This record gives structure tokens, C-alpha cells and sequence, in this order.
């Protein structure tokens, strides 16, 4: 079925890989779906990341 792509760039962030990974997470949650891949983007140090691309997926 369909999924849906989402991704979040935040130039005012530097998180951890858990910090974003728990916001895919949550967003598919909330749109009632479940997450799939996902991947980390605009490194901002080592393990450390300004974003996130993820796919969320129907229940
Ligand atoms: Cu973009
Ligand atoms: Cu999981
Ligand atoms: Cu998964």
C-alpha cells in the first residue's frame, strides 16, 4: 500500500541519532502508521545530526 516519505531539516538543531530516530518514530505514530526506514541527515558532529528522512507505512 501506500506509504508516506516525510523528512525534517532543522538548522536550528544538533541532536543525537536517539533524538531523531524517537521523532520518526512518533510522527508515523501520530499518523497512525508505522515507521520503516529511515535515515539521519545534516551531520552536525559524530552521532550528531540536524535532521532526519523516514517512511511511515499503514498499521
Ligand atoms: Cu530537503
Ligand atoms: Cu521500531
Ligand atoms: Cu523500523
Amino acid at each position: 500500500e501506500a506509504c508516506k516519505f516525510l523528512h525534517q531539516e532543522r538548522m536550528d538543531v544538533c541532536e543525537t541519532h536517539l533524538h531523531w530516530h524517537t521523532v520518526a518514530k512518533e510522527t508515523c505514530s501520530e499518523k497512525s502508521t508505522n515507521l520503516h526506514d529511515y535515515g539521519m541527515l545534516l551531520p552536525c558532529g559524530i552521532d550528531k545530526f540536524r535532521g532526519v528522512e523516514f517512511v511511515c507505512c499503514p498499521l
